[PDB]
């Protein structure tokens, strides 16, 4: 198949106390896969149109293969942001963290606007640190459930799931605490990986 | 400033009679210097955020920011997509004209699929060709507005406006002649260029 | 057929200077036509589907729908809610009159609102005076493209298409004089009646 | 206060074992408050906006209104929409049960559009049997957040809410399970009640 399901790179219950073990089992066993089937099948939707000439559903696919493949992409990417507490820095350093001074003034900065970006979704959604290739600056994006509200070219850094799912189960209504949890876990070493290859677009 | 409006390669009038010079104008000189300033405000506003520790307007601010630095990126792209007939190829050759028969089965088929998401849109949006870094392959993707229904990191290789000011003036609501006229300005030459930079590798 | 479309209460140049008769012609004949046929289309998919009992495409249907039949309701009270200039009253009177400036302060108020909800859409959009059934009252809603962003249960009573084709033939990108010019012609007879109808709920 | 907290017609746990006490009072004591102090906040914002004549932020304000106001309308609906099983009847009668005979072919014809449209929603949403005054019937909407894909003067008959906090304590992901029990806590009368009073005729 095209796409596949990324295994986690540590075990289910490695991010609690911060992120319970049964939600991510649920998240990544039947969301995450979710997307992965759906956008598999987008695509062979599309190729079945190409073959028949007939785009009549161009509107759907179209919409089908943005949702699970961002929803794909966005996944992805946040297991690998997160590591178990102690295993990796807990502050951006060299590069990274420069970058981040610049754009933001601080860490504590950066942290106030992205949390902020985070609680205030008006429905399913993700808050994410983006590298801007055609500005060439860090900046902060608040999607719309996966795959709203952000610009084409648009480098994933560093992304936190604000979908209900997420947290719900743990949290309930509080998302700041969410929010505030997650942190603990954010391996800034994957952070500083996909900042180097963003950079060097 | 962090944005700046880039000059088109060309005359205003260089497009015709495909696209007319009245509508590269109003389009170039009005429309996308307000997309300029847009993004820049919205910097300036999220800065003055963090500075305040005031993030009231987050929703309102990422919103702007997404808009704005989306219609920036798209028409940065759409001007360079173009060049006078004949300036340029009238098909995809080498490595790019190998990738649209792999993902598409043809230029035929992938001009096809384009044109379908083109003119299908429900409200303002963009038909675009990009490139998946995570399937690692050439899709069409249906954007609304500027900033939604697409995946991050999804890398512009040729897009069309279909939002009504780039083609009104001329083709009214005949979308479906605005198509057919915008293929024989297609610069294959930039999006070669494109494709070859896509994700650096 | 489920949905038919109502002809013009009007000649297709009896708004002019404020919307000319081209735009009019193409507005209604071609435009508000589109969605009548979708919004019947529509209809005809979902009951094909409840027969075959297959609801595959139940997403792209009930976009259809909302979007045609949305696009089929602001388009029938738009054209209601105009008249030539010196036909109807420039000015609510009695029990309308009565609510706007209870909720608006003034009539000079409501339109100030009213019009920087129409000139700031970021997209394709409508400005909207509603009946709120729940609270009672009139409020201003800023629509996206023709079925986004509102509660249910709202009740147009006034309300101004700012989607480009609407304007960009004779206003070009200056939509402030679109909205400006739209003024004089608004019917407040037709409007007193919508409110009549409404606040009977 | 121009909107106001409705108390639910029942106690927290009164639709057990279909809806956990656990989500009910969250939900309502919690979701629903939030909404009615952020359409009453949206209105104040509003009001300062025509005082100062700064409507700066009206494109968020706009949105603020629509999304609290649309969550609070099709709160409200929700509460009254249920009881607990038995107090009601279990299938839609009269004039309401012939309607739905009319516009959906029988009861389990609508009850498999509706739950097709509930459990395929792409993001937060609802399903929603609505009045349609325009085409003169009972259609099937799928709301995205709150107060998207939905015609205006839409009349909500019934409403199922498919965000993932109304199910996922109990339900986890298992949306279909969360439908089916759904149903069997539905008030018919209440339902008739609102077919009856829509669109005052
Ligand atoms: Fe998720
Ligand atoms: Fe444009
Ligand atoms: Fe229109
Ligand atoms: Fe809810």
């Amino acid at each position: 198949a095209v796409y596949t399901l990324p295994e986690l790179p540590y075990d289910y219950s490695a991010l609690e106390p911060y992120i319970s073990g049964e939600i991510m089992e649920l998240h990544h066993d039947k969301h995450h896969k979710a997307y992965v089937d759906g956008a598999n099948t987008a695509l062979d939707k599309l190729a079945e149109a190409r073959d028949k000439a007939d785009f009549g559903a161009i509107n759907k696919l179209e919409k089908d293969l943005a949702f699970n493949l961002a929803g794909h992409v966005n996944h992805s990417v946040f297991w690998k942001n997160m590591a178990p507490k102690g295993s990796a820095p807990e502050r951006p350093t060299d590069e990274l963290g420069a970058a981040i001074d610049e754009f933001f003034g601080s860490f504590d900065n950066m942290k106030a606007q992205f949390t902020a970006a985070a609680t205030g979704i008006q429905g399913s959604g993700w808050a994410s640190l983006v590298w801007d290739p055609l500005g060439k600056r860090i900046n902060t994006l608040q999607f719309y459930d996966h795959q709203n509200n952000l610009p084409a070219g648009s480098i994933p850094l560093l992304q936190l799931d604000m979908w209900e799912h997420a947290f719900y189960l743990q949290y309930k209504n509080v998302k700041g605490d969410y929010v505030k949890s997650w942190w603990n876990v954010v391996n800034w070493d994957d952070v500083a990986l996909r900042f180097s290859e963003a950079r060097v677009a």
